[PDB]
């Protein structure tokens, strides 16, 4: 069975492990452990390939051991997330971009840009300034909500076609 490695990263509290929980248990946490690491296995077909995502929700002090490097190193595709009522977490994006690059040693890794928290009324990141980013990056934006669940299969989904693109060379 194809196994596809994704990595959930962003700010604290952009909603990682809401949407992380969404995507594997269809229920929404209004609160979840900021201490908490992990990674999930869920079984789905995509496109008629039946897959097992593991999905590492990140989590932790900012360090970056050589320890973290390799652990980062081994997602195959990376959710880059930012809330949409948060300027902070959006221009933080760059950072995270930036980090993948430097420990996957390319400018070609499958990505995709996540604005959560499409839900919440007060929005200050404008979704064109989300997909002018996105396009520059060369990578898809879709906007979700953990709550009500939009876009999060479209979200994670996006992200296993990605890699399939980036595995076919
Ligand atoms: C509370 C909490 O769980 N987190 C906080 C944000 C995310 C997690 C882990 N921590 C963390 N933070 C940051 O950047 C935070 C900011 C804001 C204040 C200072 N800095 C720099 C920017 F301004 C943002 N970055 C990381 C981080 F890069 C990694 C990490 C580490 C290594 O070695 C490699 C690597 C590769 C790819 C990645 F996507 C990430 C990530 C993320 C990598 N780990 C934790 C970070 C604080
Ligand atoms: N309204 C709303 N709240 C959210 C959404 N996603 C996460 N949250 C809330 O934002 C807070 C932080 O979410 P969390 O998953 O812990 O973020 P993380 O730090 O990135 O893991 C929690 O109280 C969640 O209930 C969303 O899409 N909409
Ligand atoms: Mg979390």
């Amino acid at each position: 069975m194809t196994e596809y490695k994704l990595v959930v990263v962003g700010a604290d509290g952009v909603g990682k492990s809401a949407l992380t929980i969404q995507l594997i248990q269809n229920h929404f946490v209004d609160e979840y452990d900021p201490t908490i690491e992990d990674s999930y296995r869920k079984q789905v077909v995509i496109d008629g390939e039946t897959c097992l995502l593991d999905i590492l929700d990140t989590a932790g002090q900012e360090e970056y051991s050589a320890m973290r490097d390799q652990y980062m190193r081994t997602g195959e595709g990376f959710l880059c997330v930012f809330a949409i009522n948060n300027t902070k977490s959006f221009e933080d994006i760059h950072h995270y971009r930036e980090q993948i690059k430097r420990v996957k040693d390319s400018e070609d890794v499958p990505m995709v840009l996540v604005g959560n928290k499409c839900d919440l009324p007060s929005r200050t990141v404008d979704t064109k300034q989300a997909q002018d980013l996105a396009r520059s990056y060369g990578i898809p934006f879709i906007e979700t909500s953990a709550k009500t669940r939009q876009g999060v299969d479209d979200a994670f989904y996006t992200l296993v076609r990605e890699i399939r693109k980036h595995k076919e060379k």
